[PDB]
């Protein structure tokens, strides 16, 4: 194909504008995923209780601390309990002579009158709106899992649709569905409905990701292609910083979700001015429409020689693309061939670890340190040099040691974060930030390495299985957080162990650098 791009302009004004336009959309798309660090933050809470919260009652001389100690019992954090209150005010507990056996469990009851939440950091969150606390606490990671399952189902449905209807049509309607479903999720009347709309938003997020990447690859001349995928990968890195920047200003979840959704109406509107993939159009037997797209890009780039193209030249020079329809293949072909079984297993395990680890950790920053705005910023700011350093080492050291060292770095940081005591919040923050940086570098490595481990007709299928395994692992990410009832060390032990085991597995892969 590339000779037509050479004649039309292989990296010109059009590709520059298109790359910028698609990067910006990927930034906002990243915010949609990272949002529920802030949209679903857990403010500290207690039961509603008469002496504290009944402002219509008769006045009293006692200070707030005394009233609180008189009304809500102590809990595991050496602080007021978040799910229980005294059945009647424990005036006896005010005296300095008091002891812990002055009351018993029979003196307590659950939050019959509901909960009171701290409004100092966030004005509202879904947790505060629908009381996703105490016996309902599991519903938050469930909501996150339903979103990520939406991405899996959407990626599965995108393939057939992308090949049947085209790259740009599916991209356009995905932008529209993101705008509409995000706006609808902002105004959901009940929690099940919020889950439904987040699922339907995720279904479209998958389409935007896949077709953004594909539509760049089908319009970029090969000499510039690695750079374009690098910039595409940096879009997510800038998205983390943008999430922190937006969420620091908009402290109200409905307004925050709406604010990050509205941009996709503009993305929808400008996706009509992009061209459809010329490869796809010729492959599907529509060469006159392909000629229109090619002459349009030539007009934007300013090449005078647009007269040199004809549908005969297109059909002659793109026949080697058209011929690709001859040979279908299946995922079983990866496991039937005696040697490729081992490569497939280990490669797929690496793809899983990035998904399981990244979306396990990056969606509960509130557990990693004292300030979640700076944490969300830094898992972008560190992501940038991690990705660039990964490319450098991946060029000079080879694929195998770079992937292995990256995953082991991630795993050992996350595991060390179990041992560092809760007093040292800054060091805990730093270790978790470095862990997520290593996970990003590992994503960079495995994307490239999986494109080299396999014979060229199975290459696409191997990467496809890998990406669907990453998406499938992301679903299990948040669910593993439910193990926290046994202590916060256990979820972190799992999130740390998976990348160590897969890193040591990657050491068994064969090196693919030419020498
Ligand atoms: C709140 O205080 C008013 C004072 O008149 C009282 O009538 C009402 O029953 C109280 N309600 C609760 C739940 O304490
Ligand atoms: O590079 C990243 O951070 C990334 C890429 N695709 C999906 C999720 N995350």
């Amino acid at each position: 194909f590339s000779e037509l791009l050479d004649l039309v302009g292989g990296l010109g004004r059009f590709q520059v504008l298109q790359t910028m336009a698609l990067m910006v959309s990927i930034m906002w798309l990243c915010t949609q995923s990272m949002l529920e660090n802030f949209s679903a933050a857990v403010p500290s809470h207690r039961c509603w209780a008469p002496l504290l919260d009944n402002s219509t009652a008769v006045s009293t001389s006692l200070s707030p601390e005394a009233l609180l100690a008189i009304s809500i019992p102590p809990g595991p954090n050496q602080r007021p309990h978040q799910c229980r209150r005294f059945r009647q005010p424990q005036w006896q507990l005010l005296d300095p002579n008091a002891t812990a056996t002055s009351w018993s469990e029979a003196d307590t009851e659950p939050c019959v009158d509901g909960w009171v939440y701290d409004r100092s950091i966030f004005t509202s969150t879904i947790v505060a709106k629908w009381n996703l606390v105490c016996d309902s606490h599991a519903l938050k990671p469930m909501a996150q899992s339903i979103y990520l399952a939406g991405i899996l189902v959407g990626a599965a449905a995108c393939g057939p649709a992308s090949d049947r209807f085209g790259r740009r049509l599916v991209l356009t309607w995905s932008y529209l569905q993101m705008a509409v479903m995000g706006t609808a999720a902002a105004f959901a009347p009940a929690f099940p409905v919020y889950c439904l709309f987040r699922f339907l938003l995720a279904f479209a997020v998958a389409g935007v990701m896949m077709n953004t990447g594909t539509l760049l690859m089908e319009w970029t001349a090969a000499r510039a292609r690695p750079l374009v995928m690098t910039l595409n990968s940096l879009g997510f890195s800038f998205g983390h910083g943008l999430t922190a920047a937006v969420a620091y200003g908009v402290r109200d979840w409905t307004l925050l979700q709406l604010v990050v959704s509205v941009p996709f109406f503009l993305c929808f509107l400008y996706s009509w001015w992009l061209p459809e993939s010329a490869r796809w159009l010729i492959i599907k037997g529509k060469p006159d429409q392909a000629l229109q797209e090619l002459r349009k890009v030539a007009r934007i780039n300013g090449h005078k020689e647009a007269k040199n193209l004809t549908i005969e030249v297109l059909m002659s020079s793109v026949k080697e693309e058209v011929a690709s329809a001859k040979e279908p293949r299946s995922v079983l072909d990866l496991f039937c061939v005696p040697g490729l079984r081992f490569r497939t297993c280990i490669s797929t395990l690496c793809w899983f670890a990035f998904g399981f680890t990244f979306f396990g950790l990056a969606l509960d920053l509130q557990a990693l340190g004292s300030n979640i705005f700076l944490l969300q910023m830094f898992i972008g700011v560190v992501d940038i040099p991690a990705k660039m350093g990964a490319l450098l080492l991946l060029s000079h050291l080879g694929r195998r040691p770079t992937l292995a060292a990256s995953l082991l770095l991630a795993g050992l940081c996350i595991l060390a974060n179990t041992l560092v005591p809760h007093e040292m919040g800054a060091l805990r923050s730093a270790l978790a930030v470095l862990g997520l940086g290593g996970v990003g570098a590992a994503f960079t490595c495995i994307t490239i390495y999986s494109s080299e481990l396999f014979p060229t007709v199975l290459r696409m299928t191997a990467v496809g299985l890998g990406q669907m395994a990453a998406r499938g692992g992301a679903i299990l990410g948040p669910l593993v957080r439910l193990l926290g009832v046994h202590g916060p060390w256990l979820p972190l032990l799992v999130y740390g162990t998976v990348p160590v085991l897969s890193g040591l597995a990657a050491l068994l892969l064969p090196e693919t650098q030419s020498l």
